[PDB]
């Protein structure tokens, strides 16, 4: 932890999705997760150019944008346009869209200043998506490219999202909520890790942080509140890898998962899992008992052997740290294309709770092939 | 006067789709919004390099949702090689359907005897054709002709869902079920109703059925369960006509609104009501008081007091036929736009019920704003 942050970040602001169309996207994550819709930005709000909800679920922040007719803003340019999220563009996001289907265009993290961290962005070789932009003398806003066509997004406060969204009239945003809190790290699948880390650590002075398809590194911030993962494949393998897969359907590069972290990791589950089959997100197959056998062996001093046994009936998986323990569990793909999918996690020790407490389960690919074939021969 | 002038067999309506960006989340909202099965896919998983399509059902009604992957998975497929279980399927059209339009319907889809020959007699009469007749293993033709906008009519039949798509297997599969059982009219919004009526009964030889800022007329196979009205604007000088703001947000003619025949409406209107602000749909809002206390007056007859209560409680709207009663109500939209949205029915006369029992509701446009102005005083 050299903490050799080129500016000052102070954790995830919000995830934003592009889509084709945000009204249905929006509803079916706000069902399948628990997440109360907020803030609005559309034509009731005179926006002319897209449409845009934000989910929050504790300080998880999800936001959901398609693109109107050009027509319906033909008579305005672009320091004339009635968006409020002005780095926006039709053509971007229909391109977007087209090429990577429904999926995460921006990684958006608070900063204390926006145009600074752009400025010292680019001068140590970030590529810029969007130029500094101040919304009502307020909040500043900035992109630089991340990987593929996933920016990295800064937001700063000079003095209720951002201006121009209006706050969400409660009698048609219904105070749900499973569980979930924050997001705790999202990650990017690419073809070639050591380009892409070499690119990303040196325009944010991220540090890095302490086979079965892929290798993967982390990068993190000072205080390691924001983790940024990044996965590439593994080729020629008995299995072909996941990340492969991936990179195929996605047309490239892009965020592979967001993991989300659950104050309550069984409520929440509970919660999903419920609600699965009437129009939420389904879960990847459970691991076979003989995995939870083997849990025993290796967490019994840190859950008790109920516990387990609830891990057991929903899914659950367990890895340890150094530090602490990561419980943790992965839904099946979110749109159409076996791109993009959620992960809900829970971390256990290291007490704040610092980041990356458990880690991040990589020793739980291992432990299932082995669980999988201790179960197929008994 | 009924003159059974179709120029083929027509038996009921078959299916709906919608194009979209992501089918998988509009199947799942509407779903849950709406009360229907998960029960047949076709994707990735079922061998489809082309388009993912799944398929909600609730008794009759079928609504299918369908979208394209990358056109790289399926390069060095040609049509006869295709792995589209939907030939008529076209990575450009629906892209290009979809940033015109966003989420909307493209196909209705009525299931005819034969569909060689409804579509050969349909193009002999004027049909101009989007897909002339592809034949599907050997059980079904489908067949695509041009309706209005970018909304084709399309053409099923069977000589004893559709090849290619699989069952879902039971563990994705919820039987939901908020009472909806089949669809009872299709409506499109075009800008000059007379052109529009002329092309498509002529070419089907659907007959006609028998201001707020619309006009409207009612075109119908022999037995009358298909039902096509078709609304124009009606421009002047005093308010901006709906079906103008429709076309400008659609650019251009589609798909209005799509009505859902419910088996007991209070039951399917409770149902949807809870999920609104939770994943659902959300439902235009609801007359006011006086409008429902003009209720006995005008159907006193066939609903009790208490049913009148309940239409209040729920915000539905009533009308009387000729012939019949006819309890009505409409949701926001669908989507982004301010484009389609559903109507939940149910019909009430006319014993077998015979279609279009109690009309489509024009009774009502007199009747709100005659309580709008009672109410304010
Ligand atoms: C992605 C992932 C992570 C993960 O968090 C990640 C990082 O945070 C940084 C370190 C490197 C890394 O791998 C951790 C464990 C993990 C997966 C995983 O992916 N799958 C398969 C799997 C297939 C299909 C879907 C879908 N849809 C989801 C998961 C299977 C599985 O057994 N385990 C245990
Ligand atoms: C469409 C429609 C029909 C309808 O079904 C139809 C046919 O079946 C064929 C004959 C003519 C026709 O109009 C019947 C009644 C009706 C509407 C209607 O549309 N709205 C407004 C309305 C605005 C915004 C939205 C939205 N979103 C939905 C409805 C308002 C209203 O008071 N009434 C009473
Ligand atoms: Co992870
Ligand atoms: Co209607």
């Amino acid at each position: 932890n050299p903490k050799s942050d080129k500016f000052k970040v102070k954790r995830f602001h919000h995830i934003e999705f592009w889509c084709g169309d945000a009204t249905n996207v929006a509803r079916r994550f706000s069902w399948g997760l628990g997440m109360r819709f907020s803030a609005k930005s559309d034509l009731s709000t005179g926006n002319m150019v897209h449409a845009s909800y934000l989910l929050t679920s504790g300080d998880l922040r999800f936001l959901f944008t398609a693109p109107y007719s050009p027509s319906l803003s033909a008579g305005e340019i672009k320091p004339t346009t009635t968006a409020s999220i002005p780095s926006f563009d039709h053509g971007s996001c229909r391109s977007f869209f087209s090429s990577h289907g429904l999926g995460v265009r921006a990684v958006a993290i608070e900063v204390e200043d926006a145009e600074s961290a752009f400025s010292i962005s680019v001068a140590n070789g970030a590529i810029p998506s969007s130029p500094p932009i101040v919304l009502n003398e307020a909040v500043t806003i900035a992109e630089v490219k991340l990987y593929g066509d996933v920016v990295l997004r800064y937001v700063s406060y000079k003095a209720e999202f951002l201006p121009g969204f209006e706050r969400v009239e409660d009698a048609s945003s219904f105070p749900l909520d499973y569980g979930i809190r924050r997001l705790d790290h999202a990650v990017g699948n690419v073809p070639e890790l050591g380009p892409a880390l070499t690119y990303v650590a040196g325009f944010t002075g991220f540090h890095q942080f302490a086979e079965s398809g892929l290798n993967s590194a982390v990068l993190a911030s000072n205080d390691e509140m924001v983790l940024l993962p990044i996965n590439e494949p593994v080729h020629g393998t008995k299995r072909k890898s996941q990340i492969q897969t991936y990179l195929e359907h996605n047309e490239g590069a892009g965020l592979q998962h967001l993991a989300l972290m659950s104050e309550d990791i069984f409520r929440t589950l509970r919660e999903m899992r419920k609600r699965s089959s009437i129009g939420g997100f389904d879960f990847m197959p459970s691991p076979p008992p003989t995995y939870y056998q083997n849990l025993k062996k290796r967490v019994g001093d840190v859950l008790s052997d109920d516990q387990i046994k609830e891990c057991e009936e929903l899914g659950i998986l367990v890895d340890r740290d150094d530090q602490g323990t990561l419980l943790q569990i992965f839904t099946k793909p979110l749109g159409d294309r076996p791109t993009i999918f959620i992960e809900i996690i829970q971390r256990v020790g290291c007490m704040y709770q610092s980041g990356g407490c458990g880690g991040f389960g990589k020793g739980n690919f291992s432990e299932l092939f082995k669980s999988i074939e201790e179960y197929e021969k008994t």
